[PDB]
């Protein structure tokens, strides 16, 4: 094959430091940094209202507009050295409407019916976020409960900032990615155990 490699950390050590020394090399504005601070403690909020009117801020109250600028802002700063797999987790509903109860079997236990109907709608295909993308640098443990678990793969010199001390408020070991941003579905299989979908998206760019 023709495949590219990625780094994918270990070890949670591992992960805080290499963190760490990116978030040195960054120099945020003191703007910035309440930006996402207000972000990690609004993100339900925040991608919300983006998912929603496909984009569009002029519409946003003023508070939100400055915000939703500066974070956009902040993703200059924050690239990534080389390439790097993330870890995202996911609710049913992220499949769409008709994934929300038809999923999983009240067993826990994946449908392999309900399934097949997402592979063949997402399996490569480009899907396209407008809202911000929260992941972590692993599969920490706020996820593993969650049915859907993706492994983004994310370029060299593609924006993305290892946020988790700039926020209190933020995950464990979060790294932000832009809004707007285009994944392609490469793969999809279920964990080696029933319950989760292995998801394994290709991060392309933000628009
Ligand atoms: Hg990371």
């Amino acid at each position: 094959a023709y495949s590219n490699t990625y780094q994918e950390f270990t070890n949670i050590d591992q992960a805080k430091a290499w963190g760490n020394a990116q978030y040195k090399k960054y120099g945020l504005s003191k703007s910035e940094k309440e930006a996402i601070v207000s972000y990690t403690k609004s993100a339900s909020e925040i991608n919300g209202k983006l998912r929603q009117n496909k984009g569009v801020i002029n519409g946003f109250p003023s508070n939100l507009i400055k915000q939703v600028e500066l974070l956009d802002k902040s993703f200059n700063k924050m690239k990534t050295p080389e390439n790097i797999m993330l870890f995202r987790g996911d609710d049913p509903a992220y499949l769409g409407t008709e994934f929300q109860n038809t999923l999983l079997n009240s067993n826990g236990t994946i449908n392999k019916t309900a399934f097949e109907k997402a592979k063949a709608k997402f399996l490569n295909k480009d899907r396209l976020e407008y809202g911000y993308i929260s992941t972590s640098c692993m599969n920490v443990s706020q996820f593993a409960g969650r049915p859907i678990i993706t492994k983004f793969k994310v370029a060299k010199g593609s924006k993305a900032g290892y946020i988790d001390p700039i926020s209190a408020f933020a995950g464990q070991l979060e790294m932000l990615l832009p809004r707007h941003s285009t994944y392609h579905i490469d793969d999809m299989r279920l964990s080696s155990d029933g319950k989760q979908i292995i998801i394994t998206a290709t991060m392309m760019g933000t628009a």
